[PDB]
């Protein structure tokens, strides 16, 4: 109860910045995450005996994939933590509790394949969920772990606070289905231009949290160039594996995934930052001004990829 976590000075300072890397030491990530809950939400809002067990069950149910892994979970939670702490008043005590849990669980039991690959493979999970396949799987795994004994971190909420918090987490996890991002950004844009946006409209908050979630989920692109560059490798390791699996199914895959089209990557990154990342953070900064560091860091990296093409690295 009087048992706050501390961190090495460098981590204590660097953790409050959007562009924080959580480092190569697996065994501190749980301490980092707990620390984020305790500053973001209070020393009280989760019983330590129960949080720590939830964290360790969630670690266990991520897999050893190059990108969609436990380290990705915690990066995404960190980024959400930075947004909450720079947007201190805008969000309820419940939103704070649910969104960090949402982020930690957002990719539970991911195998490193797209919704598309399950559909073309005819994987059972595509039968049981037609759209946002992995995302309904991830929310489903999250509820399963919450029902293990000594794992209900929410035990002390009222029935209705409980239903609110699980409903936050579910929409939050679903929003990480980038297929849904595009229209969710379009609608939020139109509501901020035409000034109709209202953060007491619960359908409006929903969209906003949805964008926050896209932003956190993509936040490897808002890191210092050396981190972005090296995470790009991890994401492509998965893509090229999927491309290989597409070919096995006798389907020439999209070039993003053809490991014989490695040359076309830097142009592909350009396309992506232009089509997706820049738009995401632009609209996010438009809505939540204190998140600009994300847009600035995104732009730097876009520029770093322009320099790649021009032969300058
Ligand atoms: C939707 N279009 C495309 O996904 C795209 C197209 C052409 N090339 C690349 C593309 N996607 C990505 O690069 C990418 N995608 C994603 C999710 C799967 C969708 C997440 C992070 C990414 N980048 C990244 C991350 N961390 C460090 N460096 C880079
Ligand atoms: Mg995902
Ligand atoms: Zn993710």
């Amino acid at each position: 109860g009087l048992m706050q976590f501390t961190l090495p000075v460098r981590l204590c300072k660097e953790i409050e910045l959007f562009h924080f890397d959580i480092g190569p030491f697996e065994n501190m990530w749980p301490g980092i995450f707990v620390y984020m809950v305790h500053r973001s939400c209070g020393t009280s809002c989760f019983e330590l005996e129960k949080l720590c067990r939830f964290i360790m069950s969630v670690k266990k149910n991520y897999r050893r994939v190059p990108y969609h892994n436990w380290k990705h979970a915690v990066t995404v939670a960190h980024c959400m933590y930075a947004i909450l702490q720079n947007n201190h008043t805008l969000f309820t005590d419940l939103e704070r509790k649910g969104l960090l849990i949402a982020c930690l669980c957002h990719d539970l039991d991911h195998r490193g394949f797209s919704n598309s690959y399950l559909q073309k493979f005819d994987h059972p999970l595509a039968a049981l969920y037609s759209t946002s396949t992995m995302e309904q799987h991830h929310f489903s795994q999250t509820v399963s772990i919450l029902q293990l004994e000594g794992h209900n971190i929410f035990s002390t909420l009222s029935s209705s606070e409980y239903e609110q918090v699980l409903e936050i987490i579910r929409k939050a996890i679903i929003a990480t289905d980038l297929a849904l991002y595009f229209g969710n950004r379009k609608q939020l844009e139109e509501m901020y231009q035409t000034g109709s946006l209202n953060l007491n409209n619960q359908s409006h908050r929903d969209r906003v949290i949805g964008l926050m979630m896209t932003a956190c989920d993509l936040c490897s692109v808002t890191k210092l160039w050396p981190v972005t560059k090296l995470t790009a490798n991890d994401i492509y390791a998965e893509f090229w594996a999927e491309g290989d699996e597409m070919k096995k199914l006798g389907i020439q895959p999209i070039p993003m995934m053809d490991r014989d089209k490695k040359d076309e990557v830097p142009q592909g990154q350009l396309g992506f930052y232009n089509a997706v990342a820049i738009p995401c953070y632009t609209t996010l900064t438009q809505i939540l001004p204190p998140t600009e560091p994300l847009l600035k860091a995104c732009r730097d990296n876009l520029s770093q990829w322009e320099k790649v093409i021009r032969g300058e690295e």
